[PDB]
């Protein structure tokens, strides 16, 4: 003749109980009658009772600086329990919103991180990278490295394989990131790796000769930084792209009147890097393409070049740079990721 028994995910009387899980009630010797929770306005939370009784789940978020009164009801053969429990929620300091990059359902290419963008600083990064689920068909192996205090990156070893699936579940919601600053929400990404496209600029020829999955498909005459403003060396990722993009140099406190200065609307743009690095149309110097570097550091390239570049590449191609007199592109420059070693990224800097 034992009487039911009564167990719950929460504790009578617990406090700062975090919502990024919900809230269950089982039984044992006998079944689940009635659950019920409610917050401090008396309203109730969504759940649902399992088909054989013996478990009750909440089916809705929780919310913060609330009050919850979990009410349950067990039956069996052996008699009768219930039992009440009533606890509080985490009451966050301030909130932060995740965005994911990729966007959703996108194809891009095999240099393309997964970034995950935070709006505002986070302090426990290690709970952050714990709470960003990312999952890889086929699997590899990958690791988060945060290029500031806002932003994280993921990405494997070597470039991806095309064909590779990328699902990116950021579950912050109810998370303590740290100094009271709680996950806003929780954001659901997926995207597909597509061709892999690798671009080689070669200041020694000053050529930049375009590979699609192992084939050059296209070579192109470019001029690169001049010797005073020389175009980084290292791998870049392929940013944004633009038919057109109007560039003033005041914008950034150059003088358009100044040596350095600009005022134009630019054709066929192609971000490779934070920076300002471009490849894009430069009817100016087609002469010197292929000859001599004549940029602040853009790959000018010819106006159906660089059209045919905007046409063929997308977000995530890689751009090489090799053998310029510039230094190495930051490995966090915002597109710069591949050019810090594994150890490096892998060992990462949570801490
Ligand atoms: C790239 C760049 O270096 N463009 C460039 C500078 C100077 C010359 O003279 C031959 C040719 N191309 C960029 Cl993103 S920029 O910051 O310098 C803006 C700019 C300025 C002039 C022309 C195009 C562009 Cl995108
Ligand atoms: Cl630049
Ligand atoms: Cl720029
Ligand atoms: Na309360």
């Amino acid at each position: 003749l034992l009487v039911p028994k009564l167990t719950a995910s929460v504790t009578d009387g617990a406090v700062g109980v975090t919502v990024d899980a919900p809230v269950s009630v089982t039984a044992a010797d006998g079944v689940l009658a009635a659950v019920t929770m409610v917050n401090d306005n008396g309203r109730p939370v969504a759940g649902r009772l399992s088909p054989d009784g013996l478990r009750w789940s909440t089916t809705e978020q929780l919310g913060y600086n609330r009050r919850y009164t979990l009410n349950a009801t067990a039956l069996g053969l052996g008699g009768a329990a219930t039992r009440q429990l009533t606890f509080q929620t985490s009451s966050p300091a301030h909130l932060t919103m995740p965005y994911v990059m990729p966007g959703d359902g996108e194809v891009v290419g095999v240099g393309e991180p997964v970034a995950i963008r935070f709006d505002e600083n986070i302090a426990d990064r290690g709970a952050a990278e714990k709470a960003i689920k990312i999952t890889t068909n086929p699997p590899v192996e990958g690791a988060f490295y945060w290029l500031n205090n806002r932003e994280v990156r993921w990405r494997p070893e070597h470039f991806w394989k095309p064909g590779t699936a990328v699902d990116v579940a950021v579950n912050t919601y109810g998370v303590d990131l740290g100094e009271g600053m709680f996950g806003e929400d929780n954001v659901q990404t997926h995207f597909t790796i597509g061709d892999e496209v690798i671009a080689t600029a070669d200041d020694n020829t000053k050529i930049l000769t375009v590979r699609v999955n192992g084939e050059v498909v296209k070579s192109m005459p470019t001029s690169m930084g001049k010797d005073s403003t020389p175009t980084a060396n290292g791998i870049y990722i392929v940013g944004s792209r633009y038919k057109h993009i109007i560039m003033d140099s005041s914008t950034y406190g150059v003088p358009v009147n100044s040596p350095n200065g600009y005022r134009t609307d630019v054709d066929w743009a192609t971000q490779i890097s934070y920076s300002g690095v471009f490849v894009h149309s430069a009817p100016w110097s087609v002469g010197a393409q292929g000859h001599t570097n004549t940029s602040h550091g853009c790959l000018n390239v010819s106006p159906s070049n660089a059209q045919w570049f905007y046409d063929h590449v997308k977000r995530g191609d890689i751009v090489e740079v090799v053998n310029t007199v510039g230094g190495t592109l930051p490995g966090i420059d915002g597109l710069g990721d591949w050019n810090i070693p594994w150890d490096q990224w892998r060992a990462g800097n949570a801490k």
